[PDB]
């Protein structure tokens, strides 16, 4: 399966999923994430 970004942590899509390699997520400019696991990251203001 390819990922989805998680919409409840503000994530929003930087690069689509192509054959060798999964979605990517990130956040917008202006914000700095806070990771709450190694892979499950949220975007702040």
């Amino acid at each position: 399966s390819c990922s989805k970004c998680r919409k409840e942590m503000g994530q929003v899509e930087i690069s689509s999923c192509t054959v060798d390699r999964d979605t990517v997520c990130g956040c917008r400019k202006n914000q700095y994430r806070h990771y709450w696991s190694e892979n499950l990251f949220q975007c702040f203001n």
